[PDB]
């Protein structure tokens, strides 16, 4: 609560009109006297905060420092410039100072907003998530059978596509008396429909392989991992092997194939790849990966990867 | 430590059938019986109720515990135990359950596990996390010649011995590892060498025992398949230092060749696959 | 606020000041003249009272300092302490006869000493000169960049659309081709709603066009794959990646990779295909990429670098790949 | 001689007779068995003894205070003692050391053994009854080969050339009961230089020999290094186990008349991999590959014999 | 300091250091100097009746030369020295134990060239005489050097492969601000102003030179020989759209240059990923042409991409 | 330092050390004294009436071999030695507990080629017999080594490596620097003037006098044999294009040589980029001959190319 407080004052007092925006996804200040604001729409949003107090080099420094101790961190203009954090309710925020920014008197810091709300898959047929697809029927179908079933997905695209408010919404076809196990580094992810399940949080000492290896020692029905990034992966990997019932995640990616590629190389940057080919690592998961659902740049299915 | 113990996990440490207890530092203690399901419990009304860490109880059952910022919040703390199994069918049983009906070969195999091990072939049985694995490999036992002097390596005594005299069991944990009760194994002079199960580093050492030509070895892992079964043993094995210069169709074709049954068990405790070698 | 903001940064600058006196003067002393000149490029000195002036035009202009003290054996030492000094190194004619350094305005540095040098009384500089003149791309047209191609207009039209578009572009060429201002100037076709990040060690791009980004800088501890790496952490539409030299290649390889909407930058080469190859072998170079094959990773650069702009030794462009 | 070993013979016995009366306190009679191999305690009041007929006997000492936790216990620090080391219940749980006479012992105790009353403790008594290689022919050593009487021929021709030989096999196969008896092959003429941890090998055809021996601070390693270095004609490694293979690796390269030794495999091929991983266990094959390594001792291992579990041979490889 | 070292110099080595066309002065220990002219024979001179080769006068100049680069010279930690007269020369100075025995001193002076045969000369000796193509070859060297082509010439030891760039290096375009890397200083610049020579030996490494080679904006980049993993290097900046570079090589021909290309760069760390067929074909496409040199100082071959 | 082994020395084996084309003397710790003599021939001595040959005696002959290189010799953490004896042979001595026991002292000392029989020679001894090209191998040798090529003479501790690469140095033009490194003086100059003897030992490695030698502007570079990391060095120089280099190892086939050629190359720390199959392969690529003798004093391989 110490290291506390005073991050939630700071936070109000620059970005509390900002945070309270609705259908908004990002905040970002370029050290310019200018907030802008991402709408889902997909528009930025300039805003003029030239006579505020609050954006004075020494405020939002403040602000700065209550971010990195707030996550047991440091921040300064020399070993440690660039910093990435969370505000008091969970919502990331990078910070990068000088010399890294331009010059002496620009701070930039960006904030991700976790959309909080859980759509029905129903209403993702009703939108025509997947209209674009040939199968429209088809791939419903599938998902709904496959997940159930205890099949391993993993849904892809860019930043902002959607991935995670889809993967919430497909947990509905998950067995209810399913002991669920999530993986995530900030509160996203919705139990609507399970009551055996247990929330895992990565960050500071503690990394999301960490949480992977003990979700594996919690008896789990199904796993999942809110997003693969980098060395997890491998770990991932292995998870997929060792027979497990059901996973569902998500990454980057712009196509199936681009995932497969994509995981192969996350998994290979973990120490344990050393001594594993490149081909063996990516037809190691084309061998496990059931389906890959690929979000395209207006929140609709461009993709449904089977088999 | 065992006041702490029966204190918070007094009452399910007893219970009825069971082999999880899992606390999600949320006022409720959830519990994994045999037949598969889980048991919630309401723990709101009990005072009793390096941020990850792994240890033992004071009987040896593996306890997992995780502190935040690893947990959700700061009135969140994880804690699982692994509660074993203690009681050795016989395997006759598993037959009258059916255990090898989804088999198209169903006394093929019966017969090749029973000559199999007999004979000092090394067998290994994988599944998912509470698919019998470790109750599997215990009955099949029998099948072992009891002239034979059995070493086994397990972290929690779960393993019986009802068919030998000769023998010694083996446990790691703290400053010791697997590995070294399996370097130690070996020194002990045995006839049949049971791991109890594959997890790291030691899946390296272990290769280098099928290789030493050794009577036979009992173990398990978890996979979902005969082939994820190599696939999994193979990383297990890069894992280890001395790995570094062998490369991964190394490893993997080296079990490939050593290995001589694998046998898998469903989400129903139902063997749905039975390899034997062939190269 | 300024009072504040001045109050806040007012020791800091002083101390920064400090610091840099020692080299800004040593730097004027002996450069002072020819850091003057206009439309420069390269000013290297090797160790022969002669200063060689490298101008855009192409041509090489000596100069005669013989009657300067400003480039003794001493003076020139003490601007050499005074760079490595600068950027926390030290340069001897031991272990560290080589150095690579900046000048206080961020310009690059290059001086070795003997034994790497000829002889006793031999020191080499060497000084790049930043690409501070930004032109809007219909500059190049009017000069004739597109002439040597045989689709002038087809091209011309390909970079238009295809940077508005948000295509993977890159601009490559020799030390000295205009790669960066070129680069510069194609920023225009950049939808103006675009959120631009950059990343650079020394500031040369400029955003003329656009409002809402962020440039991003490394040297040091701060490596250009730690820009990038918090760049992808800055939700961007757009990333300009200065220019490829070493392991960043891979990092930006996977960035392609991870479906992000656009990307532009420049590396030395000599062709299309030699900036194929040319990036497969800095991706190399970094650990992560121990597992992957060569062919591999060329054959995923051909894959999602959509077009390629090489320039010749006349800043003129001799090849526009395209698909 | 006495007045000069007298400082040495002086303390090796005021550490060592401690040893020799809690040896042969508990295992006396179990030590005093013919033909056999192993002495096994389980902490448990019995003791077993492994004959080379291969079968195992039980022996109930229930009836016996030497086997009493402390007079047990007393036999373990004796043997820590004995080579410079410590068993405990904490840090140092697991022990192998030797007997006074030099066999092998390996002493576990809780908490690494099942429980607190739980000791155990196996005792590798090495082999030592030189067979005239005809033995092993009237035994039907090489009945199983298709080929009887051409490996007959290898053995005794080749060893007699300087071929490099191997003989693998299971713990307890006979290999170096083998080895031994194949000795007579080689040139009386020849400088053998033999390098074990536990003196087996014997030289009934030879003059002109050493015997080097490691353990301690000394590693097989040194050995062979210094072997390397004592003008040797035949050089007869013991037994492989970890890096020394590397070296070994080296020695075979570095071209001299033969070599003989033995490792644990289950063939032929077998062999080969096992002897690859062992020598990339030693730093100076960081940047060797493996297929490297394997494909070079295949190229250099003229024959190798293996014997299965029954003492018979089942596998003659010769370069091909 | 330097003074008492020009004077030791000019003492034992005057009349020697005088020579005309002579590339190495050595002295065996043994009242014996011998002079290496450039047309590659050794002369032997008889010193024996001089006090300035005596081990005091000698054992003299060998501290002036260690004082002189700050460096010591002893018959214990430091029996070895390299360092270089007064000029620059570089001598190579051992003593007992190292040596012999006690009373023999070794030293070896390596002198600077300074001479480039014009490439005319090559011509009058029928240096093309061989080839079928003589003159076209001879216009394809000519003009190919001055657009900036990638050349490599090659032969055995001692079959003036050097010799050969050196006097090639006319066509170059005298604007051209050239930048050369060997370890000895063979290249002689008669034609250009602008250029910076850098040496390599010792912790520096010729592929540290390479590095810095090219931030310090050449035009041209000679690369005096490739050896061993500096191949890798110079394959990079092949790639790396340059305009012309030049370099000798050890191979009996235009197929073996290629060969041993691959080879010499495969030994470089960051070429663990690379295939073998990967490298050689780089080289083959990248390479301009290649010039191989006979036993007897001739052109037997003149791959031209 | 070195009187007190000089006496110990001819103490124990004063009258062996004499005796005529011998190559080994080896003391098992029993009372006897085995000479192995070039003929192939073990001869063993009784000593037993030999007080020389005491506990106390020896082991004072093991301390001043050990104090001698500033080594020591226990029975603890020192109970292996490898040193050398006042003129130059190498001494290996084992106390216990490496020994089988207490009363057992191990010695084996080599004795270095010392005698030179010319090439013509070997002929007549029939070296050349075993092989089925004689006269081409003959010749091999006889105008390689002329030209300037890189041989190799390889086998056991001692077939006579030195002896014989010794004699083929006739075939080196006499005009030639040649430039030696050894730890032992064993070889000899009988037909060139212009030569220096490098020696290592101590704090000088080989791969320090090899260093140096490359600065000494050597014509011929004999590299007395390869034992460590040396080595890579020795690949280095193979590589810069020099002359011609003659060494020796001890392998047991042209393919053995090879391979033990890229271990020892291995070891040396500069080594650590370079893969396995990339250093045999830079050998085989650049080493011209190699000559493997037997363990009769005779050639039994001669692999060229």
């Amino acid at each position: 609560e110490a290291a506390l407080n005073p991050l939630r004052h700071a936070t109000e007092e620059l970005f509390g009109d900002f945070l309270k925006m609705e259908n908004i996804t990002e905040i970002c200040y370029n050290g310019n006297k200018v907030v802008w604001v991402l709408k889902n729409n997909g528009e930025w949003q300039p805003f003029d905060v030239r006579d505020r107090k609050a954006f004075s080099l020494s405020r939002l420094m403040h602000f700065a420092r209550c971010c990195a101790s707030f996550k047991k961190k440091t921040i300064d203009n020399y070993e440690n410039p660039i910093l990435s954090s969370n505000l008091a309710n969970g919502e990331r925020v990078q910070i990068v100072l000088s010399p890294v920014t331009v010059n002496d008197e620009t701070i930039s810091i960006s904030i991700r907003i976790p959309s909080k709300t859980t759509y029905p898959h129903s209403f993702f047929e009703e939108q025509g998530f997947y209209n674009l697809l040939d199968n429209k029927e088809q791939a419903i179908s599938a998902i709904k059978d496959g997940i159930a079933i205890g099949k391993n997905v993993i849904v892809c695209g860019g930043t902002g596509s959607g991935k995670t408010t889809y993967i919430k919404s497909i947990m509905e076809f998950i067995p209810k008396e399913e002991r669920i196990i999530s993986i995530e580094d900030t509160e996203e992810i919705v139990f609507k429909h399970h009551k055996n399940y247990t929330q895992l949080f990565f960050g500071g000492n503690i990394t999301s392989a960490d949480c992977l290896k003990s979700c594996l020692r919690m008896r789990p029905d199904r796993i999942i991992l809110g997003e693969l990034r980098s060395s997890e992966a491998y770990d991932f990997y292995n998870v997929l092997c060792s027979g497990h019932k059901g996973t569902l995640t998500t990454l980057h990616a712009g196509s199936s194939e681009e995932a497969f590629i994509r995981l192969a190389n996350m998994s290979s940057s973990n120490s344990a790849a050393r001594n594993i080919k490149f081909e063996s690592l990516i037809e190691g998961f084309k061998d496990l990966i059931d389906m890959i659902v690929h979000i395209n740049h207006h929140k609709q299915c461009d993709e449904f990867y089977i088999k």
